[PDB]
């Protein structure tokens, strides 16, 4: 067990990669604070953990709303006493729209969740971790934190922004035993790709050196490692889980 | 002259690097649309250009307000009939504040100007440039688009985000005649930086391979070059003007 | 155990980070082919592994000599029948010498070990891994694969080169079952670093966000993870273990 | 004129990008020291410059041979008194060969020219520039200094290595007024691409945001700028001339 006895929160844990991160955290021995904007989905992630013998609670949170983060931290402390680990996973792609046609609402929504929501979490999580001598934060960026994806300017800007705040937080709090890193997945087998035509899927696959898409477990395994004491000299860094996407 | 006959707008052109960019554009033969949130400083820049016999106008714009971009584009068209070049320079540092103490207002203000305001300008600028066959955009990022600077998480996130939206836009519009790049200055002798105490200056200098701070002309020269047809195979890229800051 | 039943070779395994990698591989269940240019140090590593009941052999290899790689591969096959994992760790710093004073012999020696020797190993390792369906390679680069360190131009060039050949190999062999990644440590407490004067240690520490140097286990843990099937979507990439060094 | 009165040497100036760099340097007012391994080609570059009214000399040099660099520097001083600018352009692609099948000779030849030859030049050029208070060096890397190109592991390793030694030299000599930068072209219209089928050319073109290949002048224009006093705060940096290749 990588994470025995540690307390870990996951944002956007109701579905997709976040669900798998929460399950992996629990399987590694962590006490998990499941959160999502969807209580139905988040509740089911909680029930999944509990039915597998893990220790967890659920707390609602819209990561775009600063006040929700306070409630996360309070839930963590109430259930488990401290916060050791946090994964800022909640995020959306946005619609595919060329920049010149991207509306203010499109821009604002994606930045608000994917960038501001990460900042508001990280801010609250630092404060909680300082109470008890540090901790580990993992932000879910993307390949789009290092390269551009056409049609999703807001997403690319946000995901680059996540990479940047990781760097600054690492220096501000490394003295105090907070580690923070980003993870950059390439295309992962989640709902969006599941619903494109095979031909499109094959074109995405050929953009990876492994010539296939990733699975959510492949992302979660790296998040778990980075959240663990094995990763004790790793901070301020971007860790790809990209199947070689960025290498060409 | 690098830019003879071209029409260029500059945001944040009332002082600092933007003023020098505007001056440089005019000295290279461009018609200049000077804009700033401070109409006094913007009018000053205009006066400096006109005093040398350059062709320019001033138009107010707060880059954080989408509607002001439409008035910028309209001012360019009214004055000079087209838009060929745009430099998204307006930006603020924020106050130095550790992430855990950074307020919502601090985060939102810096993102709104330094990231959203760049997006809103780029969006307007693309649309205008496409009317007449394309053009060149230069976004002013920072070293903080590549590394972190303690105390300015908002700034770092924003400046990374600027790097990212440069990449997408370049691919979306590269076959349509629009080039876009980002410039990353290190510490530059604007009024504020000029006036730091000597012991602070020396501390900053030692962070640069050249063991000195930069001058606004040193930034503006690169911006001018990137805005010119000499730079016809240059797009989607980040150009440091950093005195070696990033190289260690 | 991360690596149960796998056969792993380590270059430069007689001391320092390589010794710890070898130990870690064995503790994670791998059969280990320990190799080094120093047969005494290599035999010591072997003894440490065997003393705990691990399965291992020693084979001499100077990584700069192509033919020694063939004997490594042959030793793996003879002992354990296949090769699943390889870590190209052997490396030297060179002496600190400004570029203008660096001799041909200094340049050639460091490139020969740290760059050519990595290539010669990777080449042999690919061929062997392909016999049995693929495998995982980890190259030890450095922070000096991403930034420069004054006085060690040869080292910096070599370590950048290691980063680059990781990328090509990942694409060439990613559909054939071979993953390859590079690891970038900052300053680590090997024997030499352990023994620097306190005022030098403190100067180095301040270059890391964690305000301390790393331990060999902190490197080895990442190498083990990257060598395992948990890392199945990770290829072509650079993984810092740098305590935040690169983030400023 | 960007370079009036400065003395500039170019390696590999007999053909391709290097020829165009030498011509551009001369057109910008520099005194040019043309060098190549091919005296026939280099002599013709000299005659081209002279027939256009420029000032230049030719000196043979195989960049792989350290002693040849001494002869370059001596030629520069003999003709023109000092060395202000140097462009380390000479380079080869190598054959396209998967890593596992790349021979020692292939590896050694490409590293010897593209990496060691750059080091030997830079070493000699620093020494000469220090005599007269500094100067500017431009190394020609590639997109393959930042990403991998299948089939050319040696080339990718070398071109990454060039990026690295740029960083270290910038810090070692920035105090002393030596600037050094790398340039990274994507696919440029030179002999190789001229001889592939259209279909292949179109596939390469689609890898660039501009959806076309670069021209040698587009590279030379950036080299000229970086070699000039306009670029006085630019050091230690990688400058793409990639048509957006790296942005995806
Ligand atoms: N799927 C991919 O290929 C991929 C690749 C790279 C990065 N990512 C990133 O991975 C993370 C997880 O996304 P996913 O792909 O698993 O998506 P998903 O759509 O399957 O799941 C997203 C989860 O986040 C929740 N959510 C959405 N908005 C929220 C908000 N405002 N507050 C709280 N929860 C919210 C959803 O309800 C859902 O449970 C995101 O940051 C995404 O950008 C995904
Ligand atoms: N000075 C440095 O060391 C440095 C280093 C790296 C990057 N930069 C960047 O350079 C750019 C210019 O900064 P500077 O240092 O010259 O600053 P400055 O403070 O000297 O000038 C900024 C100008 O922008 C204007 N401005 C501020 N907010 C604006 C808004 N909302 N809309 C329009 N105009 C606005 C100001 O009124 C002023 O004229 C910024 O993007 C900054 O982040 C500066
Ligand atoms: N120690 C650090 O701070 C640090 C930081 C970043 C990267 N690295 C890298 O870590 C790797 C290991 O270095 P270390 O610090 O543990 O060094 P070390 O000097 O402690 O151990 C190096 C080992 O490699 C062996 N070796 C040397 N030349 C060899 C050759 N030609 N062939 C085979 N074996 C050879 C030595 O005999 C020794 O056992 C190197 O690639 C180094 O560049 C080290
Ligand atoms: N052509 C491209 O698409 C491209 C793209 C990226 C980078 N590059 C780089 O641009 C530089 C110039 O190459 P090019 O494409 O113009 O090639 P080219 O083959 O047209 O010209 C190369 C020149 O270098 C000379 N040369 C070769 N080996 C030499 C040696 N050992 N010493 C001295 N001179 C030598 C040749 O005789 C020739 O004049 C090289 O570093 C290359 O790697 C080229
Ligand atoms: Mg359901
Ligand atoms: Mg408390
Ligand atoms: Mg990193
Ligand atoms: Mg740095
Ligand atoms: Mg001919
Ligand atoms: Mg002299
Ligand atoms: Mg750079
Ligand atoms: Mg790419």
């Amino acid at each position: 067990m990588l994470l025995e006895g540690k307390t870990a929160l996951v944002t956007g844990a109701g579905n997709g990669i976040g669900r798998t991160i929460a399950l992996t955290y629990a399987a590694e021995g962590a006490n998990v604070v499941v959160s999502d904007i969807s209580d139905e989905w988040g509740r089911e992630t909680l029930a999944l953990i509990e039915g597998k013998g893990g220790k967890a609670v659920f707390q609602h949170a819209d990561t775009a709303h600063p006040e929700d983060h306070d409630e996360l931290i309070a839930a963590a402390k109430r259930a488990f006493g401290r916060l050791d680990i946090a994964c800022n996973n909640a995020g959306i792609s946005g619609e595919f729209t060329p920049t010149a046609e991207t509306t203010d609402a499109q821009w604002q929504r994606v930045i608000g969740i994917n960038l501001s929501g990460v900042f508001y979490g990280v801010r609250a999580q630092i404060r909680a971790m300082l109470e008890t001598g540090g901790g580990a934060i993992v932000n879910i960026s993307s390949i789009a934190g290092q390269i551009g994806i056409e049609g999703i300017t807001p997403y690319t800007a946000a995901k680059h922004g996540v990479v940047g705040l990781t760097k600054t937080v690492a220096w501000e709090y490394g003295s105090k035993g907070i580690r923070i890193n980003s993870v950059g997945p390439a295309f992962i087998n989640t709902t969006l790709v599941q619903n494109v035509p095979l031909e499109t899927r094959r074109q995405l696959e050929q953009m990876h050196a492994l010539r296939r898409l990733g699975e959510t477990e492949e992302v979660a395994n790296l998040v778990a490692w980075l959240s663990s004491d094995k990763a004790s000299f790793v901070t301020g860094s971007y860790y790809a889980v990209d199947g070689g996407y960025l290498a060409r």
